[PDB]
C-alpha cells in the first residue's frame, strides 16, 4: 500500500546557513526531541474573545486560568488550597478549569509540530492527535511566579488552554524565551 516514503534520515544539512529553533536548533527537534520531567496540570477553560479587557486578555486570563486548575487539585498547592475563589482578572473572561490529569509529573517530549508525551508515574506513554502541537502560547513576564501554561486549539480559534509545570528544563522552552520550533504559520503540513 501507498507509494514512496520519507521515514529516512541520511541526508546531508542546508546549504550554509545557520538557525534557532526549540531549545536551540531545528535539528534538536526534527530529530532527538526535547524531553524531559514535566508535571502535566489541569487545563483551563476559557471564554473570553472580543469583549474582554482590553485587545488583549494574556496576563489577566493565564493568571485566574493557573489558579483555577489549582482550586479543583490543590493537591499541588501553588496558589490556592481546598478551595477558595479569588477577584481579577478584569472583565468577563474565563469560565472554568478541569483538573483531569492534573499535578501528573511525567516525561514529555516536544518535536517539530508534534507533541508526545510519556506517563512517568504511570508506567506507559501518552499520545496525542488533536492538533499540530502548538501555536500561541501566553508566555508571562512571569506566568505566575513559577507555573506554565500552554495552549489548546479545540474547537480552533482559542478555546481550551493547557496547563504545565517545570521546575527546570523544559520550563525554559515553554516559557518561550530562547529559539522555538519553526516551520508552522497557520499553514500547517509545511505548506
Amino acid at each position: 500500500g501507498q507509494l514512496g516514503g520519507e521515514e529516512w534520515t541520511r541526508h546531508g544539512s542546508f546549504v550554509n546557513k545557520p538557525t534557532r529553533g526549540w531549545l536551540h536548533p531545528n535539528d534538536k527537534v526534527m530529530g532527538p526531541g526535547v524531553s524531559y520531567l514535566v508535571r502535566y496540570m489541569g487545563c483551563v477553560e476559557v471564554l473570553q474573545s472580543m469583549r474582554a479587557l482590553d485587545f488583549n486578555t494574556r496576563t489577566q486570563v493565564t493568571r485566574e486560568a493557573i489558579s483555577l486548575v489549582c482550586e479543583a487539585v490543590p493537591g499541588a498547592k501553588g496558589a490556592t488550597r481546598r478551595r477558595k475563589p479569588c477577584s481579577r482578572p478584569l472583565s468577563s473572561i474565563l469560565g472554568r478549569s478541569n483538573l483531569k490529569f492534573a499535578g501528573m509529573p511525567i516525561t514529555l517530549t516536544v518535536s517539530t509540530s508534534s507533541l508526545n508525551l510519556m506517563a512517568a508515574d504511570c508506567k506507559q506513554i501518552i499520545a496525542n492527535h488533536h492538533m499540530q502541537s502548538i501555536s500561541f502560547a501566553s508566555g508571562g513576564d512571569p506566568d505566575t511566579a513559577e507555573y506554565v501554561a500552554y495552549v489548546a486549539k479545540d474547537p480552533v480559534n482559542q478555546r481550551a488552554c493547557h496547563i504545565l509545570e517545570c521546575p527546570e528544563g523544559l520550563a525554559q522552552d515553554v516559557i518561550s524565551t530562547i529559539g522555538q520550533a519553526f516551520e508552522l504559520r497557520f499553514k500547517q503540513y509545511l505548506r
